[PDB]
């Protein structure tokens, strides 16, 4: 019984705010929408601003132009969509009156959508031009499909309504956006979003996440420490995918902060730095792959950057040397960080403001505890030791959608989550995520975590990008490999890779396995790296 390992956050610096994920949403936003000028979305390749005050009034309308369409809590919708300045105005809609918003990731191939939208079920349909299509060939297969909505077309598309002509088909004449009245609704027992899972074997799931959940949410992305402080003007650069829990919930937050939210689609190095320039961005919120396009830039000095205070990753491991370099090379304290996963909604580890250690990924969020348990006998253990990571709180998911098994396979009666990640936290409290569980290698009866042999493969400079699995061999098992991209104009040779790695490394932790060259590593859209594909491909390395 001993609470000193178990990791607890602190109290919020302001208390739970009452109402649904939708009334706090709306509340807010009809305030900056009242406030001149104030910007919501701004595309950054066309140069297209869209305000708070059009923002929530197109969100009002699709809020009652679907509960005049017949819409409420016994439905869900379907958004569709890359990125873009429309994504967000279904989604508040549907907030807005208790309808359950399911996202299905826009590059899904059509038996990945389909699995998607049969966990989902969705009545209403909103769906990009580019995703038309997949809807069109897997509606056949789900009748409970009865509209479908263009989201990126003013007029009607193809035989379909756009958002726009969908709202002047149900809004009742002289209807005032400002007189809308948000539905009430049980927080804890209406589903805000439907997530889809992602690593795990086998197709995604579907993650049903109450409003209670986002309303945590929205207690952290204003705490000054855990958050980011409400100051007018302020505007964020993101370049991560809605579709996954790691754009959503940043992307309400900055909604609840009423920041200026800059999207870029197509990342390049100097369109980067000129968006960062020209819309005074204060913080970037980036993925790890986009480090690469940036890290050794020469024009970072060309460009005036004083108001950029914050670079903030997450989703997949930041190599601490990359990070540390760049966080340097713009005078900036470190690179942010938050751990979460789509069944926690949103982090719930992130590095405190004014709190860095490089190499971490932060500290408790309020509301939640964490713990490191041993992987055969699931006791707690103790400061910097290595286990299982387990969370509990209020952003855990109520469950997976009608999959009650997978549920308590999760987690349990306590409430607490098996993540799947080997993590540590040290005598400050900070935690550090070592890798995933499923993807550690057996040598002896030994466990080498392949995260540590791409981090010093990574360390090479003719090695721009690397990635390391098991290749089987009936002796030892597994022996460690990897697959390696090197730099444009290096030459590295299988051997002398094996011997850098043995350089740095004990016995076990050798890259007895070889290596396979590549001309890119197979990742994520957040840069997860797919370890059974990475397997896959040492076969070739297999054959003589
Ligand atoms: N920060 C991290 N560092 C190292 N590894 C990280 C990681 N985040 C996820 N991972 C990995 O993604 C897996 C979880 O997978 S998941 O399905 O796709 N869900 C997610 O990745 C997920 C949901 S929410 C969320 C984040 N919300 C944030 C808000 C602010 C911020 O600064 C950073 C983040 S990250 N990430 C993890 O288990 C882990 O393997
Ligand atoms: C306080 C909140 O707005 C109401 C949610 C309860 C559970 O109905
Ligand atoms: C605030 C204004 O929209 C920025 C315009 C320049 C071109 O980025």
């Amino acid at each position: 019984e001993d609470a000193k390992n178990i990791k607890k956050g602190p109290a919020p610096f302001y208390p739970l705010e009452d109402g649904t994920a939708g009334e706090q949403l709306h509340k807010a936003m009809k305030r900056y929408a009242l406030v001149p000028g104030t910007i919501a979305f701004t595309d950054a390749h066309i140069e297209v601003n869209i305000t708070y005050a059009e923002y929530f009034e197109m969100s009002v309308r699709l809020a009652e132009a679907m509960k005049r369409y017949g819409l409420n809590t016994n439905h869900r919708i379907v958004v569709c969509s890359e990125n873009s300045l429309q994504f967000f105005m279904p989604v508040l809609g549907a907030l807005f009156i208790g309808v359950a918003v399911a996202p299905a990731n826009d590059i899904y191939n059509e038996r990945e959508l389909l699995n998607s939208m049969n966990i989902s079920q969705p009545t209403v349909v909103f769906v990009s031009k580019k995703g038309l299509q997949k809807i069109l060939n897997v509606q056949k297969k789900l009748p409970i499909i009865q509209k479908i909505i263009i989201m990126d077309s003013k007029t009607d598309y193809q035989g379909f309504q756009s958002m726009y002509t969908f709202v002047t088909s149900h809004l009742p004449p002289g209807f005032n956006e400002y007189d809308f009245v948000p539905e009430s609704f049980d927080r804890d027992k209406t589903i805000a979003l439907i997530m889809n899972s992602s690593g795990s074997t086998g197709l995604p799931k579907g993650v049903a996440l109450p409003h209670r959940n986002a309303c945590v949410r929205f207690s952290h992305c204003r705490d000054p420490i855990f958050g980011n402080q409400i100051i007018p003007d302020t505007a964020i650069l993101s370049v991560v995918p809605f579709h996954h829990g790691f754009g959503m919930f940043t992307t309400l937050g900055f909604l609840i902060c009423g920041f200026r939210v800059v999207l870029m689609y197509r990342f390049e190095e100097e369109l980067f730095l000129r968006t960062l320039q020209d819309y005074k961005i204060q913080s970037a919120l980036l993925v790890p792959t986009l480090f690469s396009f940036f890290a050794k830039s020469t024009l970072i000095d060309k460009y005036d950057l004083s108001n950029l205070h914050e670079i903030a990753s997450g989703g997949a491991p930041l190599s601490k040397e990359v990070g540390e370099a760049v966080a340097k090379r713009f005078n900036l304290p470190g690179i942010r960080q938050g751990y979460g996963l789509t069944e926690t909604t949103s982090a719930i580890l992130i590095t405190p403001n004014g709190d860095d250690k490089p190499g971490a990924v932060g500290k408790v969020v309020p509301f939640f505890e964490a713990k490191v348990v041993d992987l055969d006998t699931g006791k707690t253990l103790g400061v910097n030791q290595r286990g299982e990571l387990c969370v509990r709180g209020p952003m855990i998911m109520s469950g997976y959608v009608n999959n009650p098994e997978a549920t308590n396979a999760l987690i349990d009666k306590d409430g607490w989550l098996h993540s799947g990640d080997i993590a540590y936290w040290d005598e400050d409290e900070h935690f550090f995520i070592v890798d995933r569980l499923k993807s550690l290698i057996k040598y002896k009866g030994y466990q080498v975590a392949p995260a540590e042999l791409e981090s010093i493969l990574l360390q090479h400079p003719n090695i721009f990008d690397a990635g390391v699995a098991g290749l089987p061999d009936d002796d030892a098992g597994e022996l460690p490999a990897a697959v390696v991209v090197l730099e444009h104009g290096k030459t590295m040779t299988e051997k002398e890779i094996v011997d850098y790695v043995a350089s740095q490394v004990t016995t076990a932790k050798k890259l007895r396995g070889g290596v396979v060259f590549v001309d890119e590593v197979p990742k994520g859209l957040t840069g997860k790296l797919d370890a059974r594909k990475i397997r896959e491909i040492l076969i070739k390395a297999k054959k003589g």
